[PDB]
């Protein structure tokens, strides 16, 4: 996540305690339950998209789920792309972003913590939000 | 809301309970707080388009906001899609459609308008994520 300190933006990748919490949560409810995907909400505030990848990555089970949730993420990537075609390389900036660029996908985390990713990280959060949201699962009996 | 009693599809309009509770909701949390958002999500499953409207304008800047992504999701749907020949079913809806303009209750809950209502549904939810700031 990026954080103010001292005044100043700083970067630090996500701590070994809210991966663990992260995934006690999901553990315990469900990776599309709705307190989760509000869960999510709060704690991917300021996150990069190499961030958001790290807790989709180190999720495990809930295959079905997370592959529903990810091939959302994928329909709106290809909606994009068809809608923002890319920029020659020396064009003027702000230079617009392509999908892959959006998702993180070959940034290291210092790269995805940028200025040139902060509209993009912002993108993506909502991207992988809306993909959770609509595969939101309706709250059921315990056991 | 569209809900199986007895077995088959019922309508009924949104109710004063549903309505006070989505109030207070907003009020109490905010219009596109993370939980807010969630708990649409969860009230506006099978509801359909005009629905989804009267929660929106029984709901008193932000809301402005919302309002605004959905016209810009309705622009863009209706340039990537012109009016079907006036043709075989299924026919494919306008942006006026599958936001229930002019649409009476029981029209809007009419099999031709199943896809469209859970489509809206899509669209304000994404409308409220992308409004989201805190």
């Amino acid at each position: 996540p990026i954080m103010l300190r001292g005044g100043r933006q700083e970067y630090e990748p996500v701590g070994p305690g809210l991966i663990a919490a992260w995934l006690k949560q999901v553990q315990e409810h469900g990776l599309t339950h709705p307190a989760t995907i509000t869960y999510f909400g709060v704690i991917s505030i300021n996150f990069t998209s190499v961030d958001i990848n790290m807790l989709l990555n180190v999720t495990p089970g809930f295959a079905a789920e997370k592959q529903l949730v990810i091939d959302k993420i994928k329909e709106k990537a290809i909606a994009w792309d068809e809608m923002h075609p890319p920029p020659p390389a020396d064009a003027a900036g702000p230079v617009p972003l392509t999908s892959d660029q959006i998702r993180g996908i070959g940034l290291s985390p210092e790269e995805a913590a940028g200025p040139r990713f902060a509209d993009a990280r912002t993108l993506y959060r909502t991207w992988v939000l809306e993909a959770l949201q609509e595969c939101q699962r309706t709250i059921s009996p315990l056991e």
